[PDB]
C-alpha cells in the first residue's frame, strides 16, 4: 500500500495534462496518438516487464521454502 500510494501520485504528475497547466509544457503542444505510444510502451518495459519474474521469483522461493 505504501508503494502504491506513493506511485499513483507520479503516475498523474506525468501525464502532459498536467505538464502544460503547470507551466514546463508549452500550451500550444498537442499529443499524438504515436507519442502516447511511445509513453506507454516506455512504461510498459517497467510495470509489464517486472511482473513475470516477480511472480516466478516468488513462485520458485515458495516451492523451495516449501520442499517440493
Ligand atoms: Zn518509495
Amino acid at each position: 500500500f505504501h508503494e502504491a500510494v506513493g506511485e499513483i501520485m507520479s503516475l498523474s504528475a506525468a501525464t502532459p495534462k498536467h505538464l502544460k497547466s503547470i507551466g514546463l509544457l508549452s500550451p500550444d503542444f498537442q499529443e499524438d496518438n504515436e507519442t502516447e505510444i511511445n509513453f506507454l510502451l516506455k512504461q510498459a518495459l517497467t510495470i509489464v516487464g517486472t511482473l513475470p519474474f516477480t511472480y516466478m521469483l516468488e513462485k520458485w522461493r515458495w516451492m523451495v521454502f516449501k520442499g517440493e
